[PDB]
């Protein structure tokens, strides 16, 4: 009941006791791992109120304290009466903090203490959402000095009133299928794009398009709007070695801001709550340009490089892969663009591992996500074990709402 | 029970069946994966309920289910274990047991290939030098002169526990690892305690970096002994770059055949403790892994150093530079050599295609993400964007631990 957690490199075990704390379900069982797979009432509302407001009363030291149970009582005395209840300020910054804290699969947590919270609770329409999240914009990109933040709309109440934002990141580029039967732009956006097009975007059809908003207030039907161009910092990408990289006519944004999400605080259910952080330099270089269901660049690096591609084994496509991650990586920091590499960010994530393991009794950790998806083996979290459970404050997936809405 | 797995790089959705048959435990629980953790004498009571369940599946692969040869076998393994407390396998069996171990194997890209197997039946051996011939008749014809052939010799079954027959290297072919008085290492750091227990056992070593160690061979639970493999049977690959001339100069080589010898072999409830198997290698558990490991040859450093890469950051990527040009060097080596090697991108491609097989005409594969993924490269090979389950089927390949932790000395 109480579990170990090897480094294979360093022989350094810890142990976890954390994991006891968790409630929610992992979808493995004792027959079945599914570890790789990507998507795994009032009586139910207090427990969840009361477990949340514990921990935050420890851990500002006053746990069992008159102001504790005070605010358990008003808890209790205002669910009964509205079948929800409002978070303080201070719960709100708390339960943000720790739900990126909680996050297993965030690789960048050594920084959830350092968080930005924008309480936006008093937003009721799409236009006051757009100001918000210029505003959240703005504020993280700081000019290149990227300063995390998270920007919390209101809370579900009977579900039929939901606050999203229908973009799965404030920021990404347009897709569209040509009669050529090939795509423009990034495939991954094609389906959002048309529904842009289809509430009257006029897409500029090119390469890069950043994408309009698509805000629902309320449970509103959204509404389209465009962010400042001046406020969307991007880079483009050129290779301090190689002449020829700046004409493949690469670019990328700077600001990761995921906007998808559900946030769970005290069983409250936060439905919008766009957040951004820095990129780490595989995200970009890895995963957008090389993926074959993304801008699938591969082909097209390796033949300006003159590399064999006649065989697999001549490691061209590993070669190129490098090289793009190069660019991309000396791009952000030439321009003063906050980036990470995966060296450095999963050292430093070790680091926060064995502070998370000192200080709180463990980490939750998905190393299939925290291993970047080039050069596993040469990054120190390869060779960490990790345990993976499901603590609440959380981040939670949610499906794309075109699908579940009526208009 | 249906469960979907699904590629989201090609949104093929494959649905397991097979996962229903499956009996062990995985580790994890409804609230902890344990996903990626390492490591996550019988009663006559579950002996025959384990016989019974692989010859159930042995007669319904031979499409012969209910026969009377099927009834028959039932009946005759039966009063065996009553009478005898154990069983012996048909020939057979062994071969389709061992077979299917490696088709279980989840944590294994090389799949493709389970059903050519080489299984050579040692149950007849009796001691440590018996042991030895065996072993070296495997590396003759695993080796092949370098046109690796898969294949299996198998040691007398497990009886009380107290008698079992190992080996103690954990791969027939290894290098000699030897931690120097200022805390350097010279050679293969994994295997400097297994070279300590060899030289107390009286192996002269010769204290250089590629020595290949001796075998050391526990028969019938007897001390081991040690044997030294004739080094002409021994194949190894000098490593060198087709671009880079200074490559030869670091002095590289590795060995041909991969035979992993510290596993223990489970079929219908009978447990081999020396199984000794052997392949070929994907280039990346050499270059990525053996060579790159900071525990293991660590060799990064000098090979940027030799490219003169930018060292100063991690942000310039010599570490990853200098990783794919390693592994070009021994995909290369060991091609011009004709020796058998497969590359991370060919072997995992088959390897999708083997899964996709094995769901049609099986009803799934289970495979262990957490090591099908090769440990450079990881998305840009299909494997990757695949979702997979784990679980466990037998006939199965288990760890046990190193025998010099439990053996007890005569
Ligand atoms: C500050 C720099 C940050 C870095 C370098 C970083 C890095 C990453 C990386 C590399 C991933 C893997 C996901 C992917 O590859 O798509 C990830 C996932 C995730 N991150 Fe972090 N992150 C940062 C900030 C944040 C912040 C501020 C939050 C919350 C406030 C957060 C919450 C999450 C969550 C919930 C996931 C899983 C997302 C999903 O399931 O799609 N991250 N992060
Ligand atoms: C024929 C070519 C083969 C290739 C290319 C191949 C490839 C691999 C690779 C890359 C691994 C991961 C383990 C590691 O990286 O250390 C592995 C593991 C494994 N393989 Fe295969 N393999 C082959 C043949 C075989 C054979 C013949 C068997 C048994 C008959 C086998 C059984 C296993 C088992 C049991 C593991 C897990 C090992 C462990 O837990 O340490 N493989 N294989
Ligand atoms: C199906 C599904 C489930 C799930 N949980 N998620 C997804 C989005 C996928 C995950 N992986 C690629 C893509 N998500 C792309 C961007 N994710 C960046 C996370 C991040 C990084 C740095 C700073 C931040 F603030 C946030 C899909
Ligand atoms: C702790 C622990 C548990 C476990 N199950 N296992 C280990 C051996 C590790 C796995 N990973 C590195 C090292 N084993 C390296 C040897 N692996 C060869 C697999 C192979 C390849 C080609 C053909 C074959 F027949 C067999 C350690
Ligand atoms: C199927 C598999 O789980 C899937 O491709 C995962 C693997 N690891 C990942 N890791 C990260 N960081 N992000 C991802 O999107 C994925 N995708
Ligand atoms: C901690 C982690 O599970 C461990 O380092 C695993 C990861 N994946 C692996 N994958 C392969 N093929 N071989 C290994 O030895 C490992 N090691
Ligand atoms: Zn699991």
């Amino acid at each position: 009941r109480f579990l170990k957690v090897k480094n294979w490199e360093t022989d350094v075990v810890l142990t976890d006791t954390l994991h006891l704390k968790s409630t929610l379900e992992t979808g493995c069982t004792e027959h079945i791992c599914m570890g790789s797979i990507m998507l795994p009432t009032k009586d139910q509302l207090f427990p969840l109120a009361k477990e949340f407001l514990d921990q935050y009363y420890s851990s500002i030291k006053r746990f069992g304290s008159k102001a504790h149970m005070d605010r358990l009582e008003e808890v209790n005395k205002e669910i009964e009466s509205t079948s929800t209840y409002q978070l303080k300020d201070t719960e709100l910054i708390y339960g943000a903090k720790h739900a990126w804290r909680n996050a297993s699969r965030c690789v960048g947590r050594i920084q959830w203490s350092k968080l930005q919270v924008f309480d936006a609770r008093d937003c009721t329409t799409a236009h006051g959402m757009f100001n918000y999240i210029c505003n959240h914009v703005k504020y993280a990109t700081n000019k290149g000095n990227l300063r995390s933040a998270i920007t919390i709309f209101p809370q579900r109440t009977d579900g039929k009133h939901d606050f999203r934002v229908w973009n799965s990141q404030l920021i990404r580029y347009a897709g569209y299928k040509q009669p050529d039967g090939s795509t423009l732009g990034d495939p991954a956006n094609v389906q959002f794009t048309e529904i842009c097009i289809q509430q009257g975007w006029k897409a500029p059809r090119g390469r890069f398009d950043v994408l309009p908003l698509l805000l629902q207030a309320n449970g509103n039907d959204p509404e389209l709007f465009q962010i400042p161009p001046e406020l969307v910092l991007e880079v483009p990408i050129r290779h301090p070695k190689f002449d020829w990289f700046k004409d493949l006519g690469l670019k990328w944004y700077g600001l990761p801001a995921v906007s998808n999400m559900l946030l769970e605080i005290g069983g409250l259910e936060f439905s919008a709550c766009p957040f951004s952080g820095w990129y780490m330099g595989t995200e970009i270089g890895v995963r957008n340009y090389c993926d074959n269901s993304r801008y699938n660049i591969l082909e097209e690096v390796a033949k300006k490089m003159d590399l064999d591609m006649r065989k697999t084994s001549s490691l061209w496509k590993d070669q190129a892969l490098v090289e793009i991650n190069i660019a991309v990586l000396y791009s952000f920091q030439s321009d003063k663009v906050t980036i990470v590499d995966h060296h450095s960010a999963t050292e430093s994530f070790i680091k926060h591992m064995e502070n998370e393991y000192r200080c709180r009794g463990g980490c939750p950790a998905d190393w299939v996500w925290i291993v970047p998806p080039m050069s596993g083996s040469i990054t120190p979290v390869f060779h960490q074990e990790m345990l993976n459970y499901r603590l609440t404050p959380s981040f939670e997936y949610q499906p794309d709402p075109w699908n579940t809405h009526v208009w």
